[PDB]
């Protein structure tokens, strides 16, 4: 046991390390995305750059939560990173859509981890998941609500003209 | 009776107190409609800040008229500033439609209220309304048919298409 | 339902509706306090930049509620401003005993308003309370026992010596 | 009672008193080991301006709680502090070792500080920790643990070689 | 012993070692009373930080002799620190005379250490008490009764216009 | 057979994607023992620091060859990233032993990688990886020979006192 561990229960450090693997893997597939729009046969060169930043984000995510991992005492344990699903994301207002169900899924476990942090009366972790994630989670799934919402009144996926336009005034 | 009130009608003091009212109302109404906006499903953010900075204008109007009212031996007497009609704005193009709809009814209110100084032989009275509103309001009544009639002529609101870009180009 | 909704219960989303509301009923009684002290029988300038400050954040503080709604993919529904009950506020000391009043009641409501959220296990919700609200209204009722305890001591409210000192040199 | 107590349990009160204590105990422990690396017969330089600046902050924890008993509507009321278990301090690894298990001793009553709060509805005092002290404390008892683990490896205590060179080259 | 010592007499020693814990004990009625004038049923703000700095000063008072234990090759022997007589202060007025009773109090010690340093013929520890200690408690000791002075006979403690006015024109 | 592939060999084209995953498999190697040396049992931050910078590298080393595959028509397939064949690397001797046993391995890939694009007639492939990789990848192996060298002449790993004086002149 670490010399520096206090009030770090052992189940709380196993979910830390299951939600280092899963913005490992948000990282991937943001990365993913982005290189489906730098393709020639996409090119809309904003969505590969917002995708892009959004996989700089998740893999500074994950290093945050190794910083974290050491100081309460814990080791970190490194699983593999799946594959993304998807290597074709067909169109923008399709990866937009699976991005806001990414972290969708990533705020529910966030959200499973804050209660397993107050059952195990481990105040200091809450508060950690409370100023660092759950207040930037909430605004992201309302940047990709937004997003969507305005692809989909342009008449998207069915005219490109909504694509490029969206692409340039929004994401540029 | 206040040591200041000079050639200041029981009546007209009366008509101001009915006018920050409206003006109180008129900002409680373009509050509703720019968080509207700001809904995840509507996805508009230059509507939405049009909205909120003439949400902070008719404040800015109703602030005028009470120091007016101090100013000059008047006393104010504050009534409920009602809820606004509505919670949902439809579209863009409805929205410009009732602020054009509403600051035409504050408009009579004023040319209504300017009625009964003059009617009251009060020349300065007569002369705020003039500098610091009328000349305002035909310039905001004029802009609101501006914005109104390109909807229109872009096609909406049926082609959300037009929503995005005017947001985008004139509102941005 | 909206996409963005995760872990957004609709007690809690009832909740906030009525803190939008008691928020902007604040705004609305720091404004009358602050044309109050503008009355030319009372003629304290300072007191009136006092209250038409704190009018002013109330305000900021009601749009952030709706800006948060949005962001869990809640629905605002606005409802009447109560006027204040009281429109002559007798005195400088009268004033700030009024608004001490006030901000513990805004107090109690947040309490309460948090006591909701620790339950339907929203510890996003609970923190934006925490964060934002909580401490800033700590120091706002401490500030205000502040400014109560130093009018009593001097003279207020049957000495005006006292009122026109403590408007000079302490919200001066 | 207070014009501005609310919510503040009697519990709550007596604990912050008993919190204040033990920081201005820490100051007056940090302090003495200070001036014991001071001596010529010891004379390390950065072990006492190191151990003065953790000696400078702990006072300044204690004076955050002294502002926020005054805050809430408590009264300050304070007693002795005892003196330092030690008057000499063997080494400079013995010295990290003595503060490590200091530390977390102030870590522990806060843990158990946060857990009257929680059992007492009290939201704002339960933050007030989370903000300002749970953190500061997994960051300090971290880095003492590197000390620690550093000195030891480099051969301390018995190679005063090893206390020179981490003096110069980690603390200076 | 020490390979430093010189002309250090084993009384001498033992009698700074007393100055030390007689200064710490001044810094923690500063302290003391500093947060007093913090609360909110007396709130006089720059009270607080008058006494802030004056127990800011005696701290750093006591510092300078564990630095001159440590330089004339003495030994540091810590002891209790005692608190305060009171801690209810009353008035201004009050804790102003329990300061000049303080602070005298503290000058009849020094003056009982340079008889002390001037019959051991330790000529350096009398010019340290000299320079650094003699001269600047005078200067604390004439403004203390200044400002007990001007109190009275503006109308202290009974004239709280008093204390409120002098604290803003003379310590602001 | 997208309109911008030109001479780009199908065996080209997998063996990019091959190398895309050990390229990412190397970032995540180096993220592993990053977070190795800030455990608070090894407390080495600037081999944290050097080996966290060298994982962005080769991610940096990744996102260029995704760019490639994009340039020429070929189509980007992801796989798993495998975890790295140790949780725990000893010391820092080992960490940089297995770290330059890691670099030849990738050398090597890229040996192979160009050895094939000689045999499909592919001179702009066989460019990007001699200027963009071969010469990176020498002088990173030479860069890592001198730090394995200088460790073990201190005496890593036995010496704790080589390694922390390693880590505070060489990559401090």
């Amino acid at each position: 046991t670490s010399q520096v561990r206090q009030n770090y229960h052992q189940d709380s450090e196993a979910a830390i390390n299951r939600q280092i693997n899963l913005e490992l893997y948000a990282s991937y597939v943001y990365l993913s995305m982005s290189y489906y729009f730098d393709r020639d046969d996409v090119a809309l060169k904003n969505f590969a750059k917002y995708f892009l930043h959004q996989s700089h984000e998740e893999r500074e995510h994950a290093e945050k939560l190794m910083k974290l991992q050491n100081q309460r005492g814990g080791r970190i344990f490194l699983q593999d990173i799946q594959k993304p699903d998807c290597d074709d994301w067909e169109s923008g207002l399709n990866a937009m859509e699976c991005a806001l169900h990414l972290e969708k899924n990533v705020n529910q476990s966030l959200l499973e981890l804050h209660k397993l942090a107050t059952d195990k009366n481990d105040p200091h972790l809450c508060d950690f998941i409370e100023t660092h994630y759950l207040n930037e989670q909430v605004k992201a799934i309302k940047e990709l609500g937004d997003h969507v919402t305005n692809l989909r009144k342009m008449g998207a996926p069915e005219s490109g003209l909504a694509e490029y336009l969206f692409d340039k005034h929004t994401l540029g």
